[PDB]
């Protein structure tokens, strides 16, 4: 598994469950959809992608932090927290992708290991 | 200012300073506001209250530029960051493979 | 004025006002200075510039007591703080299962 | 495992590999040492104790950055990073402490569970 991504909740101390994340890369000219899916109950996406469809590329991880924030009723201030970066540039690698999540902050970071 | 960025350094324990900034607002991104990163690692005079009408925003810290010039390798291109606007200080905590931002209303 | 301390709240989006904040010093934890963060979250005025000798030092930051003003069940008793000073700007940013600090120097 | 840590490293985009972590429990007088233990390959410490050790107080889960960073060649702030919290008061739970660290910053947060 290539690109994994895991989310927590910083409000409720859990995992953030059911978590809509979207994965784009740039194109020639524009964000293409690449992959998509939503988290676990361990906040935990696997299965996004496969070795032999994750190129080189600057890809965009949105996470629809909006949703999920407002079907717990709570107000959320991002719409969604955007993470952008290069891949694969000098061969092959594995991400992880954290995120944490709080109404008004968001942070993320990079786990990257070369298989 | 109706909206004010600050970008600090993680590694360093300092500012971020010469970072560029640029402010989008969601059409119907258009470009809405943009600077520079002063010696404190503060950008104010963004905007002013007649242009900042109620929207989706995103802020854009361009990081990858502000690591190369350190000569460290970073993960990200950016940190972007949006928001709907219904005083905002925007926050941009820095490291090579990792940012947080939060944003503050007064 | 050589050590601040700002205080920001993630789910409300605003400064966490009237938050107790203790510094400590290592013996050979002396206490050192404290204070109640400001409508503005911060709280300035801690230390001077002859008091403050190198060492290593604990800022901590009544978190739980901040919470459950709000009606808030938190999980921290506080966010301790400790470093070894050889300006310094403690900033804090709090949800009720979560903190982040950091120090910037000017 | 009723307690675990897990500890990324911001610097490198990796795991924090091998840093000691202590955890101490309040006494009745001062902090006593409770349980200790290194961090493993994936940035995880399992097995500090047993759920028959775990008992209701206030535990610190200090976090030993200082060695970890001057090991690594990185001038590090903090001493340590010292996560504080009340466990088990209206019954046991499993919590998870994870950590996230830079030289001058540290995010810690919290996922609590009703095993
Ligand atoms: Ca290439
Ligand atoms: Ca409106
Ligand atoms: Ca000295
Ligand atoms: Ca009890």
């Amino acid at each position: 598994c290539p690109l994994m991504v895991k989310v927590l909740d910083a409000v409720r101390g859990s995992p953030a469950i059911n978590v809509a994340v979207h994965v784009f890369r740039k194109a020639a000219d524009t964000w293409e959809p690449f992959a998509s899916g939503k988290t676990s109950e361990s906040g935990e996406l696997h299965g996004l992608t496969t070795e032999e469809e994750f190129v080189e590329g600057i890809y965009k991880v949105e996470i629809d932090t909006k949703s999920y924030w407002k079907a717990l009723g709570i107000s959320p201030f991002h719409e969604h927290a955007e993470v952008v970066f290069t891949a694969n540039d000098s061969g092959p690698r594995r991400y992880t992708i954290a995120a944490l999540l709080s109404p008004y902050s968001y942070s993320t970071t990079a786990v990257v290991t070369n298989p």
